[PDB]
């Protein structure tokens, strides 16, 4: 017999009703193939969370272009947009592509993300990279800061929890990238500084986590995705996305952490 997905799903429905919105979750246990799934194929805004995949796209390009990660990007003052705390420090020198990538992933730096998008041929170039690894759901259409609008019913700048999880697995654990690039992506995710109150909060401190967060700041829209390495057994990949119908509906980190915990405890 197969899993009773109603019983797996029920606690997410209670959680999202207290939240006043929708919660989407997909988790995969790479040891057993077990999954947990709730609204996993619905679209949610990416917000900042695209920046993880952006860094992966940069790493893929570095496989065709030796030394890409070493290349300095020397930008002018109009690259600077708010929530760019790392790129704002280096206006007088520039930053390398590696530094920009680290900042985009680990501080969610907005200007760094735009600078890397430009290197890859814009939002369409990142979307094309995702299509190359078989993700037909992901779409990035706009740039920082407009991509955060999170308007209900807008398909722009969205993906699904399942597609995010599947793509994250391919890139971090599968062989979609060469091993050095794969480990770099993992190391950048592991060094994230913005995720302590989201998926990380549901994971024992003994276990390594790499993640990328997103917070659109409107329509209850926020998210996190992660790889979790429990000691001595197969890693877990998961994504938790939220949205809500009213512009002034609050996002909640506690709800993301709670949904992560329900997903992790429900596997296998
Ligand atoms: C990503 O979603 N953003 C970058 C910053 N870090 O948050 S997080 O670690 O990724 O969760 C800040 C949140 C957000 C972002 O860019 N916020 N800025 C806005 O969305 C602008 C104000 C309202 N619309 C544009």
């Amino acid at each position: 017999a197969t899993a009773l997905t109603n019983l797996v799903a029920e606690p997410f429905a209670k959680l999202e009703q207290d939240f006043g919105g929708s919660i989407g979750v997909y988790a995969m246990d790479t040891g057993s193939g077990a999954t947990v799934s709730y609204r996993a194929e619905e679209r949610f805004p990416l917000c900042s969370s695209f920046k993880g995949f952006l860094a992966a796209a940069v790493l893929a390009r570095s496989q065709q272009q030796a030394g890409l990660l070493d290349t300095p990007i020397r930008y002018g003052k109009n690259a600077l947009v708010p929530w760019s705390p790392i790129s704002e420090k280096y206006l007088t020198t520039g930053m390398t592509v590696a530094e920009l990538s680290a900042a985009a992933v680990q501080y969610s730096d907005n200007a760094a993300a735009n600078l890397l998008l430009k290197e890859l041929g814009g939002p369409a170039g990142l979307t094309a990279f995702m299509r190359s690894i078989g993700d037909t759901t992901f779409r990035l259409d706009r740039w920082e800061l407009e991509l955060n609008s999170a308007i209900p019913g807008d398909a722009r700048d969205t993906s699904s929890p399942r597609a995010v999880t599947e793509s994250l697995q391919k890139l971090t654990l599968g062989s979609a990238l060469a091993a050095p690039q794969r480990q770099q992506f993992v190391d950048w995710l592991k060094g994230n500084t913005t995720g302590n109150h989201r998926i990380r909060a549901a994971v024992p401190a003994d276990w390594a986590v790499g993640d990328k967060t997103g917070t659109c700041g409107v329509y209850g829209t926020a998210n996190d995705y992660a790889v979790v390495w429990p000691t001595g057994r197969a890693p877990i990949v998961l994504a938790v996305y939220t949205r809500a119908p009213n512009k002034d509906d609050k996002h909640s980190e506690a709800v993301i952490a709670a949904a992560a915990r329900l997903a992790l405890e429900g596997l296998g």
